[PDB]
């Protein structure tokens, strides 16, 4: 069976549990008769940023030896700039994560990019840090094309379905719950663009 | 003539993509009627009847609509199961009795629900068919207690499952999920609600 | 004398209680001296499930070499569910039950399975587990298809009897004193089913 | 001529002798101490398993097996399918299939060590849902340990005494486990060291 780890923060955590966006894959998996040739595991902790990977990269990823990574991170790297001062810079953040990308491809492993997904579901680009996450979400997009990796883009994706789907222009409820984390609809929305992507 | 639905999960993903109330909402549009009826979802995950109590003047009545529908109940019996939390049938009807009451005093038009599902097996063999039978007994004395319309949404899934699921499957012909609808369960529904209220 | 023992729960250890459905069939026999052609044994125990059959049919069952053995047994394993949340998996209801009949089979035993008859006797199928009694039901019919056991379809029964004779739509008082246990009429009622299927 | 000690038991027994898992690594220690020849270790883990389920398979999967020794690794599925699918066992029939399950063994001369349920969630104030149920079941696993002259892998207190230290921001999972009841990495060698102090 194909090992896919998803790598990331909060996001893929949370996705482990029920209506979890990796539980729902795995629930697919197991009602289409395919559990025999994937097995799906979250290597998520919550407030991860790209460098906190590279620190546990060994441990809690190379050393399972999966087939498929999949990188989920990016968002703190933005938002703690404005909840703590510790965010990480743009130029240190593509720096850590090419070297991230560098290790999981000298293990022979398959690797696909995720840009974040939101903070703040509002449709007017009024969100106080659309702007981070739009350049960094354009640096995860360079990072793919630059390493040959599939990219799964949660930007494009989360920014599509508001725009057809907040007609009141909130900036929580529609696939996140908190701007940040994901509801049960934004699970089951990230879980079929993770299946597309991956199954 | 404002008209809001106040209830599920079923109701909150209602006014997505392809859920019911965008669905009518097309149909008003089409037919040259958008300027008769205001569709507006007011659908939480989850909620049972008294989380609708709880939030009703911030979200329904402040809003002083014409019409409500109440679509609620299927999360008072299931949570009994997943999570021990459902609602006793006597205050079930007591909190349904006191939301009724509230709109009415507001001379809203008020319509009530029947729960649709929690599964599509057609021999009663679902866990929950017994509750879910109970429940939609007491809404159903309620609506005429009160004298509101009723939107038999339970009558209408067994009838359509009888004649639409001849394999007995569990999930996939008006729902996704044993609760949850289908692109078909949301042009159902669609159909239900339209017939009552337009 | 063929011996017939009752293999149950509470229901059938009432049976041979003053008024048990046990003891009318026993009486009915000695009203038409046939108290030589049939042994009839109780052996229930109140709140008996599945596996609590299982695990003692050898003292219980098996060493007595009966030659008719009637299963009557599965309400508790739906009924507990609600009651303390120690009912029976659907799948793990059958397989034990499946282990049970293949070891009466194994020593020449002939077997007769029971579908529980109610918890609740309303006629809308608006009782609580109505749902679970009915596909733990259907589970018993397929056992006695796929193991060539003729069936005492007692939830069939009792779902008639009362679609007849529970105009007022009553949960109990009808063929039960408390929707699962058997009043006067209950006992035999279910005295005249056995009796038919057995003898 | 080796010991044959088989692991009994649900999901943590299975995953257990996977990569990683307790028996695995317990197997390793053997190798890398040369002593494979004093003991042979099997897994007989079954995920979902309770107390009931591991009576039903015992002749085929343990008894026909001939071991040695026999840990017994099972109760956590007893007490959280009580709120998972209300289909939990009740707290007396718990003991008497427990019973029945030690008693088959010991008639067959075989050396007999009983486990506590580690965990339903790690949270170190008693403010796990069935920390209740957990520590009742915990009580007559010891109770029934002393009453048929068994050793007994206190893996509960081992799991509390360990939260107590190294779980400071007080979280349901994460330390021992991964979900609140299956071990991660830490988690399997924390066991597999639980149980090589008992069984060896």
């Amino acid at each position: 069976p194909i090992k896919v780890i998803f790598f990331g923060d909060s996001i893929t955590q949370a996705g482990v549990r029920e209506g979890g966006y990796i539980t729902l894959m795995q629930e697919d998996l197991k009602t289409k008769g395919m559990t025999d040739q994937y097995e799906l595991i979250g290597a998520g902790i919550g407030g991860n940023k790209i460098y906190d990977l590279y620190l546990r990269m060994e441990d809690d990823v190379l050393s399972k030896n999966p087939d498929v990574v999949v990188l989920f991170v990016g968002v703190n790297d933005v938002w703690h700039k404005a909840s703590h001062g510790t965010g990480t810079d743009a130029d240190k953040f593509e720096k850590f994560y090419q070297a991230v990308i560098q290790k999981l491809q000298k293990q022979n492993i398959k690797v696909l990019l995720c840009t974040p997904a939101a903070i703040g579901e509002k449709i007017d680009h009024s969100n106080e840090q659309d702007g981070d996450i739009n350049h960094y979400s354009n640096i995860i997009r360079k990072l793919a094309d630059d390493n040959n990796c599939d990219l799964i883009d949660l930007r494009k994706d989360f920014l599509a379905y508001n725009l057809k789907n907040n007609p009141e222009n909130k900036d929580r409820g529609i696939l996140t719950r908190d701007r940040v984390h994901l509801n049960d609809i934004g699970n089951r929305f990230v879980a079929d663009k993770m299946w597309s992507a991956v199954i």
